[PDB]
């Protein structure tokens, strides 16, 4: 049918940190925190099947990966008996639960609580995905990732109800497990104990009318066995032929197609982008559809790049005229919005919305000496412009500013 587009080593050699047109503004080390009771990180705005951020009866809604702050929990005290926020924050992944927040302004979010009651999720961990508003009766499918045991893309249906006072989510009771890594296209746990498989992002393509989804995967094959092809290399310059252990980096942006628009059955397809020999993690893939083009964004780490390559934490991107490619890297290298080198981990999980706004959460900011301040709260929103195969940072907004693009009046 089609071939994946490689993000090549030659592309990655063009990545440039601290390009001000593609660098997030510096986070204030004295940033405010939205809650003294919970951490948040990955944030998923409520959207429809094309990408539009939608409010409901005037209420904006975000879903967050969420965990309790264990400030007064002795299990998270050091030997002196003092709260160890670093240990608490770094243990959040095993405590992740999906919660919702709402606001009529797109900021100053009001906490709504858990989407699912404890026990509904097949796995205790509730990792990231996408909440889709299905209709103007308020039905929502939360696509998300069930992790440990295994890694399984799943969805759960519920409903949103509004009042003059706020928003309530109800009925998220029945998780439907959709699919896991297959082993022929996408790498399995048996092939690699560290395999990546997560982060569903569904969309409908009006060109064929079908329901698809993006997700993070790895190219199938036993860990360490992947061959680096000339197509993975690209046109590298003289002297840049040593790839080191690059065969261990095998990230890809996966694709699947639903049998019909209910999205209850899926067919796994070849990936759209592969990064063999370049980067192990193409996370949280998501589309912006603009001017008939397919803008494909993904989030990655400085330290998941292969040997003798590097880049900043942040969002990378690719653009094509067709869903299945060929894709060309944004800003020539792929980098769309990277962290500044003086605060390289200030934010993560950078999500580009079709209005150009990019949200992220604050992770770790340098503080004093070799100390760091931990966030667990929303970062200032950045605005970028997409022009052809290039992007430009053009504005900055308040912490966690995630407004809607359209408002849906419920029937
Ligand atoms: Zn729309
Ligand atoms: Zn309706
Ligand atoms: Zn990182």
């Amino acid at each position: 049918n089609y071939k994946p587009t490689p993000w090549t080593r030659a592309d990655a050699l063009k990545v440039h940190s601290d390009d001000p047109t593609t660098t997030q503004p510096l986070v204030d080390v004295a940033f405010p925190v939205m809650s003294e009771e919970v951490f948040i990180w990955d944030t998923m705005p409520l959207r429809d099947f094309d990408g539009d951020i939608v409010s409901v009866n005037g209420w904006c809604v975000i879903f967050t990966l969420t965990a309790d702050r264990n400030t007064n929990n002795p299990d998270f005290q050091d030997e002196n008996g003092n709260y160890d926020i670093k240990r608490d924050w770094e243990d959040r992944h095993g405590r992740a639960r999906i919660c919702y927040w709402y606001s009529r302004t797109g900021k100053d979010w009001i906490f709504g609580g858990r989407v699912m009651a404890e026990g509904v999720s097949p796995t205790t961990r509730e990792w990231a995905g996408t909440p889709i508003l299905l209709n103007d009766e308020g039905d929502i499918d939360l696509y998300y990732t069930c992790v440990t045991p295994g890694a399984t893309i799943a969805k759960v249906r519920g409903k949103i109800v509004t009042s003059d006072e706020g928003v309530s989510l109800e009925g998220f009771q029945h998780v439907k497990s959709l699919f896991s890594a297959d082993g022929k296209i996408y790498q399995t746990e048996e092939q690699n104990a560290y395999w990546n498989f997560r982060d569903p992002s569904p969309f409908i393509d009006k060109n064929d009318g079908k329901l698809y989804m993006l997700f993070e995967g790895n190219v199938a094959g036993s860990r360490g066995t992947h061959e680096i092809t000339q197509e993975d290399m690209g046109s590298v310059p003289p002297g840049y032929e040593n790839v080191g252990g690059a065969r261990y980096q095998v990230g890809c942006i996966g694709l699947a197609v639903a049998k019909d628009l209910s999205g209850d059955e899926w067919e796994i397809l070849p990936p759209l982008i592969t990064a063999v020999g370049v980067n192990d993690q193409t996370e949280r893939p998501h589309f912006v559809f603009q001017e008939g083009k397919y803008y494909l964004f993904t989030i990655s780490h400085k330290y998941t790049f292969a040997d003798n390559l590097t880049g900043p934490d942040g969002v990378y991107g690719f653009v094509s005229n067709q869903l299945t490619g060929p894709y060309t890297p944004m800003n020539s290298s792929g980098l769309v919005l990277g962290n500044p080198s003086s605060q390289p981990f200030q934010t993560y999980s950078h999500y580009v919305m079709p209005n150009g706004l990019v949200t992220s959460f604050i992770d770790s900011v340098p503080w004093e000496g070799e100390k760091f301040r931990i966030g667990g709260t929303e970062a200032p929103t950045v605005k970028i412009l997409l022009k052809g195969d290039r992007s430009f940072v053009v504005d900055s907004f308040d912490y966690g500013y995630i407004p809607a693009m359209k408002d849906i009046i419920l029937k």
